[PDB]
């Protein structure tokens, strides 16, 4: 078995390498359709008969387009349809947002629509926009001018929101505080004065309407403040709008210090990050109340507390996961966590628990009284595990057909260990707990007797509840649409079923595809964004219909195509996915590149690529041509490249993702051996003796693992962005995964490199680390810490800096410097002739 | 000629061999004997005349010694001096770490000591706390070590900067959260003087202190301290007294601010800096004084704060720096070394203590107080100078005792008229001033000049009289000679020289030839001490005794008395180099040094690492002993690498004109030099292979670097760039104004000289660029590198970083020394020396 050596190409032929082999995917990372939205015509002339509006780009903007549904089609050919632009047309936090929401594209981002009016409204660089298209005023043949809503507002406006009882009414966020505006009339009013803007952040802590650091990052919950989506009417013939909103308190919060990208000022922007052992925000819910008359001016303004303090009425509740309004606009929900996330409870809030704000104790304690013993929180569910809870999207409040009755759908992991659906029906018991006592309520005084719990969807498969996944209720036919695993772990599907009678779960997309699908509104259609290994990502139309016998049962016919395939990229040879059982008990799944134009006889250097934390899956059934584009360029440069989804990734279950708790970095690298050690013995082209190991974020972390764990198997790490030392993460993420570090002395030891420097090699052209400078989030004193225990220890590394650059590589400068530096130390330390004799 | 190849030694053997030639160096790396201090003993039965005190390190921390000078010695013999120690044994702030950065302070103990003759009284700082002993006033001579006597305080922080006073040395003051202290260390009295800073306030909000020097002072002017006791004290009716204290105020609220990291990095916290860079604002700045009343018994009876009649932006028009300050000898007035913005404009400034008025807020009993002050009492500039290059200050500046009422007499140094630094004794007249106050008008440009009755030049020539670093004058009154160090026999030496400065012209050198030394001075005139090395021998202190034949005080002659410090002797590993020379196309002679690769083999070629400062204000090439400090240089010749070291234009000891040469064009001329000097090595000696040349330097050096590899990327194969300012519109005003001036005055020096700025002429093969930086430099902010590594990620172009995070602008701590060692050794093996390193092309 002679060794491959990759061609040792010099540092300018690889960047023309590199040039070439991307300037034919320009039009491949542009961003396909989403934000989709049916409205109807109801035209019986014409020959559509829904508009669907959705947000893409068409190097471009993303902006709002929409196209035309035909009420039939020529089943001969395959319609493709149009695309109509519907318009004609960074601060520091709008920056953050987007780091937050990793969104990578410019342009609209979001829109809230109103359907009785057809307003739409959306934020549009500095500026907030609106204009009506499918209400009353019909269907616009051509492009739309928008209309700037005015401000007397000085600072950027973030998480606008349409009110959804009057379209004329919207809401936004303006220094840490909720303003509301009216579009027709031009009032504007500040409705919170909780932060003064021109204070210090050090000594002005708090915000309301916000979710804060934590809740944005870890919990994906980016808006705080909730519209009531109906209005109260008046005996003036006026009505009352009202606003459920967060309000934080960050005050003991650790503050730390992070570099400005302005590297000019030489300067250090202040943020608010809850490490993990440390005091989280001081959270609590309020209430404005808005009184307006009979034609838009706002009469009065009164904001309100909660009776009693938060901490009384929530025990032990440590993070608002997420919150709203029921249907009906009755009462106000939350979905609560306490600090470990081990027990979620959803509560039902009546807006009489809410008070006026009342400095003066006489009056304070008057409104107190006022306010009934009846009225309190209600506990409608509850649930526990012994690993975490995952906080998901779905939650389906029905229509309440019984004062003392509310019935819901809501997905959990914690009675099987896979997320399904569970149709449940909760009593609204007055509570045991009186206030006259002037006593605190016993810990279940509070919580509803469970009528109800029918479990729609089980089995060994996973219901699918973040990035976009949800469900459709069609309340008509007593069914529900959802994503799954059942068909594969490897493959996402649409499914249907009954929550009344829950039989048998109907799939709606076609095997051999990953999918990402989104249901009409009407619950007539759907549209899926799929792709295979070999077909890249494409959007098209299906029309939803049942036999006239039997409504329960939904079948499906292609309509048209949204976007069409690009093809098979002549370059890409796509990776072959592999299984193997594991001595854990377990199937783990792999991806495997094997090297272009193969040798019969040699073997070749070998690029585990790794990420390896929870919340994610690497390998399964999608195109990987466009976002692992250069691993197959690894293949076509002789690198044998391996990916592994170790335990601890995603879509496996419950029981299989909390393997490595309390244990961190622990057991992940004994299935990656595992796994290159399965393709070895059944492929003699893998060289174990050159095998190399790279990743970004906690694929850095595991990287630096592989080195310290296992130097034997592995010649070199690039760790990028990693965390060295787990005391410096924050609240949410690290608790969760790994408890409070006094109850966890030896987890954190072990699972922070920076603690073991000493177990780092002392060859050099080993360990290369990659970081942001400007990173907020994997904070750069990961590096910076590590590297001084290394100067300690005496060990040699290889260090690389984006000095623009956060956590994700934004800037294209950027990541073509990073990828040919990578290339290049690949080559130089693992791939080629020089790399072997330098030993 | 066949190429030599160096030995690839691993990244674990090469700590070994760093360790073991590190290992038998606990005794060279220890300081020697200094801020020496002769006391007479006036013992007519005694058989010693002085005893000399001084600061050294006896691994021990730096602490007071005293020895016994003999009134005769055996001539036969050579005596050697006992150290006596002068302590007993005892029962770092961020200020105090700054400071040391400030001062470049590496040892640890006591730095310095006050002594008040009359009364024997020492006074010094050994960590937080402030001491005292006594020895040599009226009390007498110590035979056994004296116990440290810790001045009591109340107060909560730090005390930094402690100064005796002359007048009583029963009174001390120290600066405390930005303001000045006096506490009286035998009645206990302790008093706040100055209610400037607020300790509990952001400095943010509050950045006047007073009696402090602030960044760019201590920094760029190495003045560290910002108040002064006035020598003498003004007798009242009481009984009692007025003591008397000047000080600079400050007040950084316009002064930019920038973050510097924290060392606990465990925070992810920064300090905020007030840093003045090129362009901005310095603090805006004044005199004070504060008067205190004492009584018969040392009680404080009062205190008035007073600051200047008028603002000192109109009394002295055009001063942005004050670089020194103090009072005369009698205490009459106060005088400042003034410089303007762009330092080529010197004035020395008398201040009467009759010019300050007590603070006062109220108009009505302001305006009364100004009136009551006459117009005659006015500043009076005695001396002023400007120069087309620019003003280097220094420490040199003499006032003689007062006779004639109406004039002033004082030495001073300058290059201003000869172009290298000389010795001038100067008579001033006083004139009543022109401007009169109640007029109501302002002074016009030069209203407060005085006439220039004399200037004799006490020296003259092409070489300098050093005025900085510890170098200064004495100055014996009686027989109306000076005494000076200089370069009169060779910028490569550095030399004692004595000569009258009533009648000058010969100047005799004292000092003895084929050595550089380091001199000191009795206060009676009488001995010398003079710590000298060369190349080859180890440094050396000894003492020796001053005398004059019978019939000629001026014919000055030396005999040695005792040794002080022995010569180590060499070291048995260790070959020094060879410094040459060679006529540059510039038109001056360029020294240098050159270690050979040791076991030179005949006809093969070898590898060489040019190592570089190149900067102004140092020279590295003289005949000094470079076996201590540049030790490594010589390890790199023993693995068979070539060194080189050059002080190209620009540098040190060779005159203004010299030192000019860079000016407004930094980075620019350097390389030139520096290439022209190794290409005249390389066309005499053989054994260098030019094709495989690599520099190496820090700070400066570091600058010089990465200017080497952009601007000649065919001579040198790697470029190694420690601590560079790699854009010179982030560096201070002090520095960058004096050799670039502004930036709006001068675009394209400034572009020229930044390589951020020119990302693209660095080179497309990786291998070559290694950076390196202190991640918790506050001088060459780390920004400088991360700024860099910007435009070098735009431009495509690879490099090598290094980051030593416990470091700020030296290498502290040994591990991190440790570290940086191992790396360049094995970098310069990897991708320059090595057998391996000519195959990575
Ligand atoms: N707050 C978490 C959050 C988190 O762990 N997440 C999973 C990754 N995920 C992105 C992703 C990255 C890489 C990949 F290959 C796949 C997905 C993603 C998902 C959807 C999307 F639209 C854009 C990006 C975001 C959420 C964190 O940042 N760290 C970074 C880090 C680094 C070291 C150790 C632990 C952690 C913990
Ligand atoms: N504020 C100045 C000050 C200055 O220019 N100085 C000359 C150097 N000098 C030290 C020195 C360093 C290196 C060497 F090889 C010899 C001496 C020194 C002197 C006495 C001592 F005890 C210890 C160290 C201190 C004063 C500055 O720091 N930079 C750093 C820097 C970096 C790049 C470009 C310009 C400058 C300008
Ligand atoms: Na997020
Ligand atoms: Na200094």
């Amino acid at each position: 078995l002679e060794p491959f050596y990759v061609e040792r190409y010099s540092w300018s032929q690889l960047k023309k390498l590199l040039a070439d082999t991307r300037k034919y995917h320009g039009y491949m990372m542009a961003k396909a359709p989403h934000d989709f939205m049916f409205v109807k015509r109801n035209d019986p002339d014409g020959p559509h008969s829904d508009r669907i509006y959705y947000l893409a780009m068409s190097n471009r903007e993303n902006t709002l387009f929409y196209s035309e549904i035909p009420k039939t089609i020529n089943r001969a050919a395959v319609l493709m349809l149009s695309w109509k632009p519907l318009l004609d047309l960074y601060s520091r936090e709008e920056e953050l947002l987007r780091e937050r929401k990793r969104i990578g594209t410019v342009g609209i981002a979001s829109y809230d629509y109103h359907q009785g009016s057809g307003t739409f409204l959306f934020q549009a660089g500095s500026g907030i926009y609106h204009v009506k298209d499918g209400g009353p005023q019909g269907f616009t043949q051509q492009p739309l001018r928008p209309n700037l809503v005015e401000t007397s507002c000085p600072n950027i406006r973030m998480d606008p929101k349409l009110c959804p009882a009057d379209p004329d009414w919207i809401a936004f966020i303006h220094s840490n505080d909720i303003w509301i505006s009216n579009i027709v009339t031009r009032e504007e009013r500040r409705l919170t004065y909780v932060h003064n803007e021109l204070a210090n952040m050090e000594e002005d802590a708090r915000s309301a309407g916000v979710a804060t650091f934590v809740l944005q990052e870890e919990f994906d919950r980016y808006s705080g403040y909730w519209w009531c989506p109906k209005a109260e009417t008046t005996p003036s013939g006026g009505k009352i709008l009202r606003i459920l909103y967060e309000e934080n308190d960050e005050s003991e919060v650790e503050i730390i210090h992070v570099t400005s990208p302005m590297l000019e000022t030489r300067r250090a922007d202040s943020f608010r990050y809850p490490k993990t052992g440390t005091a989280n925000p001081k959270v609590t819910f309020k209430m404005s109340e808005i009184m307006i008359d009979a034609e838009g001016r706002i009469i009065d303004v009164i904001d309100k507390e909660l009776i009693q303090p938060f901490e009384i009425l929530f025990e032990g509740v440590e993070y608002i996961a997420r919150a709203g309004w029921t249907p009906e606009g009755k009462y106000a929900w939350s979905i609560l966590l306490d600090r470990s996330q081990t027990r979620l409870q959803i509560v039902l809030i009546s807006p009489e628990l809410f008070i006026p704000v009342e400095d003066d104790v006489m009056e304070r304690q008057r409104l107190i009284e006022s306010v009934p013993d009846s009225v309190t929180p209600l506990i409608i569910y509850e649930e526990t595990t012994d690993i975490w809870i995952n906080i998901h999207d779905i939650f389906h409040v029905f229509p309440q057909s019984h004062e003392e009755e509310i019935e819901f759908i809501f997905a959990s992991e914690c009675k099987t260990g896979f997320r399904h659906l569970y149709k449940i029906t909760s009593i609204l018991k007055e509570s045991k707990y009186k206030r006259s006592s002037g006593g605190l309520p016993a810990p279940s005084d509070f919580k509803c007797p469970i009528k109800e719990e029918i479990a729609i969807t089980s089995g060994e498969w996973e219901v699918l509840g973040r990035h976009g996944s949800n469900i459709q209720v069609d309340e008509v036919r007593r069914l529900v649409y959802f994503e799954g695993t059942k068909d594969s772990p490897l493959e996402h599907h649409l499914y249907v079923v009954s929550y009344v009678n829950p039989g048998e779960v109907t799939r709606l997309t076609d095997r051999g595809y990953s999918h990402s699908c989104c249901i009409s509104q009407h619950c007539d259609f759907f549209i899926s964004k799929y792709s295979n290994q070999k077909n890249p990502h494409c959007v098209s139309l299906y029309k939803l219909s049942s036999p006239e016998d039997d409504p329960t049962c939904k079948t499906k016919e292609f309509w048209a195509t949204i976007l069409d395939s690009a093809g098979p990229l002549p370059d890409y040879t796509p990776p072959e996915i592999f299984s193997f059982e594991s001595t854990t008990g377990f199937t783990l799944y792999g991806m495997l590149y094997k090297p272009h134009d193969l040798q019969p006889g040699k073997k070749y250097p070998t690029v585990l690529f790794i990420y390896g934390g929870p919340q994610v899956q690497l390998v399964n059934n999608r195109f990987k041509g466009v976002k692992y584009f250069r691993l197959n360029t690894l293949a076509s440069l002789g690198y044998v490249v391996v990916v592994i989804d170790n335990r601890g990734s995603c879509h496996r279950g419950l029981k299989f993702e909390g393997a490595f708790k309390y244990k961190m970095g622990q057991i992940e690298i004994d299935d990656q051996v595992e796994g290159l050690q399965y393709l070895a013995s059944r492929y003699d082209f893998i060289d174990l003796d050159r095998v190399g190991i790279h990743g970004w974020s906690y694929g850095g972390y595991l990287s630096l693992m592989a080195l310290m764990q296992r130097s034997d198997i592995f010649r070199v790490a690039i760790a990028g962005a990693p965390v060295t030392l787990w005391i410096f993460y924050d609240t949410g993420y690290t608790e969760r995964y790994m408890g409070h570090p006094d109850q966890n002395e030896q987890g954190y030891y072990l699972g922070s490199v920076a603690m073991q420097a000493e177990k780092f090699p002392s060859e050099p052209n080993r360990l290369l680390l990659l970081h942001g400078f400007l990173d907020e989030n994997v904070h750069f004193a990961h590096t910076s810490i590590l590297l001084s225990f290394l100067v300690r220890a005496g060990k040699p590394y290889d260090l690389q800096i984006y000095p623009q650059e956060r956590h994700s590589i934004r800037v294209p400068e950027s990541g073509e410097h990073y990828e040919l530096h990578l290339l290049h130390y690949l080559q130089e330390n693992l791939g080629s002739r020089i790399a072997a004799l330098k030993v």
